[PDB]
């Protein structure tokens, strides 16, 4: 079921449960440092918390000289004792970009740890080191999917002991055909599958807002993720699973959280086409995510 949408403005979400109160990241305001912390006891009615990185992080700048206020698309787990924070440093359009890590033992504290740099981007690459997502394959090791735009979905397994990058770069999903609009990937193993989901975008009106949610499944984790159709997610290929409605309009940004959950923003018709955090149970008795 549809547990509602925020009061609070959020794009680019995430959640994570800590105690009797749940936490919900995303993009920073344009108009301020850091990423955006809200907190609720009823993952419904949230109050806005003291942001993450109100200073920014000095390392930053080496990478993405210069680089919006604002950070992007945050990712949380709870994972070998410690929540790990995923981040984006970016600037808007750019595939000059950072994904960082930061680590805490108490998100209600607001203490993080700066582990620095995970993967980047420049002009030289055919991809946007943004939007992460932490993932565990079926022997429980973590992985981190990532992209925007250009040659699309990446990912990477990850050293468990350093949470950095391991091995070789994989490609799970790109629209070669449609400007590479797609990103934000998030990925979980259920029932002898991986499923990817991703937001495909506007590609051709100049703003690439989030436009529908997209899935396939794959045995192995680096893929092919074959759509419904059977079609590949490397050549366009996704099942929607929510195009929007009435009310709520270019639904993205979607994260899978406890494997049943599917978090997402979507922009408001009725509030200033706001971006809002709607939140829905996830069902894969089917063989696919389904609300
Ligand atoms: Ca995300
Ligand atoms: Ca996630």
């Amino acid at each position: 079921a549809f547990w509602g949408a925020s009061n609070e403005l959020l794009h680019d979400p995430t959640m994570i449960k800590e105690g009797s109160s749940w936490y919900a990241l995303g993009t920073g305001l344009t108009e301020e440092r850091g990423l955006r912390v809200l907190k609720s006891s009823d993952a419904k009615n949230w109050t806005v918390q003291k942001s993450i990185f109100t200073t920014p992080l000095s390392w930053w700048s080496n990478y993405v000289p210069n680089y919006g206020q604002n950070q992007w698309a945050p990712d949380i787990q709870y994972y070998n004792g410690k929540y790990w924070l995923y981040y984006s440093v970016s600037s808007f359009g750019s595939n000059t970009s950072a994904i960082g890590l930061a680590s805490s033992t108490s998100i209600s504290s607001g203490g993080w740890k700066d582990e620095g740099l995970v993967i980047r981007s420049t002009s030289s690459n055919n991809y946007n080191a943004i939007d992460p997502e932490l993932t565990f394959d079926k022997d429980g090791n973590p992985w981190l999917a990532f992209g925007s735009f250009w040659s699309g979905i990446k990912l990477t397994k990850l050293d468990k002991s350093t949470m950095k990058p391991t091995g070789s770069l994989y490609s799970i999903a790109a629209r070669p055909n449609n400007g590479g609009a797609l990103e934000a990937p998030t990925l979980t193993y259920q029932n002898g599958y991986y499923y990817l989901m991703v937001s495909f975008d506007k590609c051709c009106d100049g703003v690439n807002s989030t436009y529908k949610i997209a899935y396939g499944r794959s045995k192995s984790i680096t893929g092919p993720y074959l759509d419904k159709s059977g079609k590949s997610m490397l050549e366009g290929g996704g099942t929607i699973l929510d195009s929007g409605n009435d009310q709520w309009k270019g639904p993205g940004g979607q994260d899978i959280v406890n494997g049943n959950i599917l978090v997402r923003h979507a922009y408001d018709a009725n509030d200033n086409g706001i971006p809002k955090l709607l939140i829905n149970d996830l069902n894969w008795s089917s063989g696919w995510p389904s609300y």
